[PDB]
C-alpha cells in the first residue's frame, strides 16, 4: 500500500511539528520548519496541509514578517503541488484564553477571540480552504459554578454565527466544522461529544453552513463507539471534516497513529468511511485527516515513520475492509442477522398507526416466544470480520 | 426537611419494587403489590408514581386481568391522590426484545414493539400522564457489523414519529421524553448521550412533541457533567423530564440514591433545578423523579429508608443551594470571577463582524499580555460552593 | 487453525451455559444438560472442562440427587476424555451472600461460606483439579462506611488460609488462584486487580500454594494493560491460572469472545503466553481458559460458533505472534529501540552505589543532553507488530 | 479551622510554584522564589515544604550556584520554623528521561538516573527529611512492544535495592515512598495501582524500609476507591506517606484542591486517616500532603487561596467525621450493619477446618434462606454519614 494524492490523506502542521512537551516535560526534537514540513509531506504521497494561525504564524509577528512567512510557504504549496483544505485558530496557548476565546468570562478577551477568528476566515478564504474549524478546547471550566451554563451557549452561539454570517457576507466558499471534546485541558469542555455538537448547531442561525469535525479519540475519551458517532453525524449531513487518531482507553489525550489505538473500531470506521451503509445512504467524501502526534521518545524519523504509518495502517485496513464486504460468506451472513432487513420500513406503504395497532397478526395475536427463538447469529457475523481484519480469510 | 406532595417526588415502580436479581444473583426480597406501593410512597410525601406497562400489567395477562388490576390500581391512587405523571412501555425485558424494540433488525419484531408502544400512550391518556418516556435500552450492538448504522436511526425516526403523529391524531395532552444511555444492557446504546438525544429530534417530523429525559447516572457512565448536559437541555427547550439517582463512576450503572453518588455535581444539579441560571433564563418546572434501586443487601425497611433518604437529599441540598446563592461573600465572588459578565452579549448593539474586526482597540491595539493577567478566582468560588454545601457558611 | 487437546483450551460450563439474563431481562436460552456440554465441548477440540459447585449440583440437590449428576458428569469425562482442569465455588449466588461470603459482616455466614469452600476442595480434589479458583464477587460495598475495611482483609485471610492449611493437611495436588475483578456486582470489590491479589497473598501464613487467576475483562474495568498486569504476576511466579474474553472499555463486564474485545492487547496477550519475554524469564503453561458469555441475541448454533470463536481468534494470534518475534525485519526493530539492551544490569559486576555516584562518567560528566539524541523508533517497532496482527507480513 | 503546624500539612514546592503551562498551552503565572514559598506557607500554618531536587537545584547550576540557592533555602527554613519531611527526584523533565530513568532501555541513561537520586539521598539526608519519595512517571511505555516486561521489573527492583542498600550503609533514618500512578504521561505506567506498588515491595531484597505514598488522583484514574487502596497500604504496614488532592473522574490528573473532587470519597479518607478502622488497626501518622495545582485560570491571590482551601477542606472534613463517629445514632446504626461483628474471627478458638465442616450447624443444618432475611441497613448507614457531612446533623 503507497498512498497517492487521489486517496485525500492531509496533515495538520502541528502533528509532524510536536516537538514533545508534554505535561511533564520538555521538547525532544527540534523545530520544524513549515517549508520542510510541506516539501517531506509532499514526498510522503500526502494530498494536503492544515494549520492552525499560529502554527504559521507567531503570535507577535509584525505584518512584515506575516507577508515573508507565507510567501516562502505559498511557494513549497506551488513548487510541491500541496493544497491547504481546512484552516483552524489556535484559540487555546496563549494566555489570555486561559477561561476560553468565544466563552470566555472577560468580554475584552470574547472580542478579542472572536476578531482572531474572522481575521483567520480571511486568509482560509485566500489559501483556499473548503473548511475551516473550530476546537473551542478552553471553553469550559473545572468547577460547576464557574459559568452561567445558558449564558455559555449564548455566547458560543454569538460568536458561531458571527463567524457563519461574516462568510456569507464575503461570499467565501468555506462551511465551519466544530470539533467537540469532552476534556482535556478543561475539566468539562462545553460540546462534550458528536451529539452535544450536532444539537448546538440546530439552535444556529446560520447552521446551513455549520457542520462537524469529529475526532477518533476525543469521542473514545467517553467511551463512546466513533463509528455510531461518525455515522450519525453523517445520517444528518454534518460530517464535514474529520481527524482520525487512536486513543487505548479514557485517559489524557494520546493522539496515537490511527490503527495504533482501538483496531477493531477503526477497521470498522474505514468501512463505513470507504463502504459507506449496507442498505446504501450517504457518504463522506472528503479529506482523510490524522491529528496525531509522534511519540516524544521517538527522533526526526520516528517523527517521519509514524506519518507513513497513519497512510499505510489507513490503507490496510481500506483492503481489508473490501475484502470483508466482497465476501460472499459474509453477504449470506448479514442476510442471516438481518442487516438488509433492517433496512425495509416497520409500516406497509400507506399504512397507518391505527392500522397497525389493531393488525391482529402485529400485536394481538403475534407470537412473541416464537420470535424470540431466532438466531440473529451476531457472534459468527464478527468472527467474519476479525478473521478479515486479520487477512486470514 | 419534610417532603410535601409540592415539592413534586415522583418514584417509579420498579423502582421500590425492585426485588434484587443482579447478573450475578437472584431476588433477596419479595414482590412488593402495587397497592401497597401506592399507600406506603403516598404516607412519604410523594406526589405521583410512574411505571412501565409489564411493572402493572403483566405480559401474558388477559384482558380480564388487567381490568382487575386497573381497577383495584386506580382505587389506590384515589384513596391517596397519587397522581400519574408519566407512563413508559417496557421494551427490553422479555426475549423478544433482545435485538431492540424499534431498532430490531427483524421486521415483525419492530411492529409488535411498535404497537406496543401505541397501545401503551392510550393507557398513558387514560391515566392522566403528561409525559411518555421512551428508553431504548435494548437498541444498539455489541459488535460494530451488526447494523446498518443508518437505517438503525431511520427505524428509530420511524418509530418516535409514528408514536408521536399518533398522540396528535387522538389529540393526547402527552409529550415523548427520550432517555439516552451510553451502555448496558447493549455494549453500545443508540442515542448515548444528551447530546445525541437532542440532535436525532432535530431530523423528527414530529419533533415539537419529543423531548428528553436525561439521568443522572447515564451521562455520568461516559463520565459527563450532568448539570453541563441538563444545562444544554434546557438551553434547547428539551428538558421535559429528569431521572434522579447516583453513580460513583465509570462502571455498570449502580442506580444508588440521589446524592449518594457524586455529592458536589447533585448540589450543583440542585441549584439548576431550584434556582436556575444566574444572569437569568429558563428553568424546568417538572415532577422530580428518582430512579434509583435500594441496594440489595437491605431488607424492606431499607427500601422505605432509601425511598425517604432521596426526598431527604434533595431537600439538604436545596436548602444548600439556597443558602449559598443568597450569600453576599458568594455574589460579590461570582462577580469578580465574570459569571454575570458573560451574560453581556460579546458584540454592542448594532455592531457588526467586519466592525469588530477593524476596531483597534478590540484587536490590532488590544493588550493580550495585560488581559491575560486578571485573576478569575475560579478555586476561591468552588471553596464558597463546598463551604455552603458542608453547612459551614 | 484446527485445535486439538494439546492447546489445553478449557471452557467453563457457565461460559456456553449462560442462559442469557441479565439486569433488564430473562434468559433467552434454555438450560444446557451438562452431559451435553462435555460432549459438545469434546467435539470442538476442547482439553477440559471447569464449574462453580452449583453449576452442577443445584443448592439444594438432596443427596440421592447429587450422586446421580456426578455420575452423569463423570460417566461423559469418561466417555469424552475431557479433563477438569479447575473448579470453584458459587459465593455469590444465593441471597445468603448477598453482603459476601468470606468476607460479610455476619459471623454465621462467614462460616457457612468457608465451610461451603471446604467440602468443595474435596470435591476438586476427587475430580483430579489441579487449580481451586476463588472469585469473591461479593465481597466489598456500594458504601464507604459499610465495611471495617482492616477486618475485612483479616476475615478474606482467616479464609484463604484455613482452605490452604486444609490442602496441605490433606495432602491434595491443589493450588488456589484468587480472581481480582475492581466492581460489579458490588460497587467496589475487595482486591481489585492483579496488584491487590498479589499484595494480598504475601499477607497470608499458607501463601506458596496461593497464586493468581487474572481475567482480561477484569483488568480492563480499571483501564489497565491486561498484559502488563500478567508479567507481574508472572514474574513474581504468581500466575497459577487465566481467565480470557473480551471487554470493549470501562463499563459493565461484557464476557465477549476473546480476541472481540481489544485486539491488539489479546494480540501481545497471546504473545506473552507463547513467546514468553524476549529476554528469557517464567513462562505461563496452564490451561487456557474462555470465561466469556455467547451474546443473549444468538441462538443456539450461536453457542457453539462462539465457543469455536474463541478457540479460532487464539490461535490466529499465536500464528501472528511467532511469525511476528520470527520475523529478522522484527528482531532487528527490537534491538535498536533497546528490547535486548534492557535485560542488561544497570550496575557492573561487584559494583556498589558508592562506586557508581563516583563514576564520573556516569553522572558527573555524562552527557545528558547527548543521551537524550537516541531515536528509541518505539512508533516503527509498534507498526511492525500490527502489520504482522493484519497478516499484511 | 485554622491549621496550626500541629496539623502536619506539608505541600510541595511544585503544587503552589506551579506556573500554568498544559498540554495546549504556556504559563500564565511567573516563577516562584522558593524563598517567598517558604515564607508565604508559614504564614498560612503549613508545617512543612517537600520539593524535587531540580524544583530547587537547576539542571545545569553550577557548584556556587547550588550553594548560594541551599543556603537562600536553608535561610527560610531557619526563619521560618518549616520542616523538610520529604524530598523527591525529577525523573521525567530532562528529555534524557523520555523512556525513564531506572527502566530506560538505555543503559547509559539507567546509571544517570541512579547516580541522580543516589546523590539527592544525600542531600534528602541533609534536609532532616524522614521519607524518599520516588515517582516513576516515565517508566512505561505507549505501546505493548516497546519492552521486556520482567526486565523492567528487574531494572526497577536494582534500582530500587541499590538506593535502600545505600540508605542502610549510610546510616539515614529515611524510608522509600513508592508512588504509583497508571498512566501520564506514559500510555502504561509500571506500578500502576496501590496494589502494584504493595506486591513489587514484597520482591525487594530491602522492602523493609520501603512502602508506598498513594495519591488520590491517581487512584482515580484507574478508578478505583482510594479510602480502600489506602487501608489495604495501612492493613500490610506500607503507609509511610500520602498525597492529597482531587479529581473528577477518569481523565487527565486535574490536581485539584483536597476534596474539590469526589467529596464523600475525600470525607471517608479523612475519617480513615483520623479515626482509623472502626475495630482497632494500625493508625497513619504523617505528613498530610498536598500535591496540587492551583488551576491556570487563576492569579496568584487564587494562588493562596487554594493553598489554604486545601487546609480548609481537610478541617471542616475532619470537624465532620469526628462529629460523625461520635454520634450514639451512628455507633448503633453500625453495630445494625455488622460493622464491629466483622472484626470477630470466623473460627472459634482452636476450631480447624475438619471442625467447621464436621460442625452441622455451620454447613448441614445451616438455615441459608432465614440468614438471608437480615437487613444489612448499610442505605441508612450511608444517609447518616452523608448527613454528618452536609453538616444538617
Ligand atoms: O485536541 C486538539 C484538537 O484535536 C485540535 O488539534 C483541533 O483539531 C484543531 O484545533
Ligand atoms: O436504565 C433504566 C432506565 O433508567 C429506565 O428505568 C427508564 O427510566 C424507564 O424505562
Ligand atoms: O466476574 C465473574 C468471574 O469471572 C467468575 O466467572 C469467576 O471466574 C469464577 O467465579
Ligand atoms: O503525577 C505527579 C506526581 O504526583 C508527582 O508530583 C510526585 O508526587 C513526585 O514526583
Ligand atoms: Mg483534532
Ligand atoms: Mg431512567
Ligand atoms: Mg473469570
Ligand atoms: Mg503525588
Amino acid at each position: 500500500v503507497q498512498p497517492t494524492p487521489a486517496d485525500h490523506f492531509t496533515f495538520g502542521l502541528w502533528t509532524v511539528g510536536w516537538t514533545g512537551a508534554d505535561p511533564f516535560g520538555v521538547a525532544t526534537r527540534k523545530n520544524l520548519d513549515p517549508v520542510e514540513a510541506v516539501h517531506k509531506l509532499a514526498e510522503l504521497g500526502a494530498y494536503g496541509i492544515t494549520f492552525h494561525d499560529n502554527d504559521l504564524i507567531p503570535f507577535d509577528a509584525t505584518e512584515a514578517e506575516r507577508e515573508k512567512i507565507l510567501g516562502d510557504f505559498n511557494q513549497a504549496l506551488k513548487d510541491t503541488g500541496l493544497k491547504v483544505p481546512m484552516v483552524t485558530t489556535n484559540l487555546f496557548s496563549h494566555p489570555v484564553f486561559k477561561d476560553g476565546g468565544f466563552t470566555s468570562n472577560d468580554r475584552s478577551i470574547r472580542r478579542f477571540a472572536l476578531a482572531k477568528v474572522l481575521h483567520n476566515i480571511d486568509l482560509a478564504a485566500e489559501m483556499g480552504a473548503e473548511t475551516f474549524v473550530m476546537w473551542g478546547g478552553r471553553e469550559g471550566s473545572e468547577y460547576d459554578g464557574s459559568k452561567d451554563l445558558a449564558a455559555a451557549l449564548d455566547r458560543m452561539r454569538e460568536g458561531v454565527d458571527t463567524a457563519a454570517g461574516y462568510i456569507k457576507d464575503k461570499g467565501y466558499n468555506l462551511r465551519i466544522a466544530l470539533e467537540p471534546k469532552p476534556n482535556e485541558p478543561r475539566g468539562d469542555i462545553f460540546l462534550p461529544t458528536v451529539g452535544h455538537g450536532l444539537a448546538f448547531i440546530e439552535q444556529l442561525e446560520h447552521g446551513d453552513i455549520v457542520g462537524l469535525n469529529p475526532e477518533t479519540g476525543h469521542e473514545q475519551m467517553a467511551g463512546l463507539n466513533f463509528t455510531h458517532g461518525i455515522a450519525q453525524a453523517l445520517w444528518a449531513e454534518k460530517l464535514f471534516h474529520i481527524d482520525l487518531n487512536g486513543q487505548r482507553g479514557i485517559k489524557y489525550d494520546q493522539d496515537l497513529v490511527f490503527g495504533h489505538g482501538d483496531l477493531t473500531s477503526a477497521f470498522f470506521t474505514v468501512d463505513l468511511l470507504e463502504n459507506g451503509f449496507p442498505n446504501g445512504g450517504p457518504k463522506y467524501t472528503g479529506p482523510r485527516h490524522f491529528d496525531y502526534k509522534p511519540s516524544r521518545t521517538d527522533g526526526y524519523d520516528g517523527v517521519w515513520d509514524s506519518a507513513k504509518a497513519n497512510m499505510s495502517m489507513y490503507l490496510l485496513l481500506k483492503e481489508r475492509a473490501l475484502a470483508f464486504r466482497a465476501d460472499p460468506e459474509v453477504q449470506e451472513a448479514m442476510k442471516t442477522s438481518g442487516v438488509f432487513e433492517l433496512g425495509e420500513t416497520t409500516l406497509n406503504a400507506g399504512e397507518s398507526a391505527a392500522d397497525l395497532m389493531n393488525d391482529s397478526a402485529s400485536f394481538a395475536g403475534f407470537d412473541a416466544e416464537a420470535a424470540a427463538e431466532r438466531n440473529f447469529a451476531f457472534i459468527r457475523l464478527n468472527q467474519l470480520a476479525i478473521e478479515h481484519l486479520l487477512g486470514s480469510r
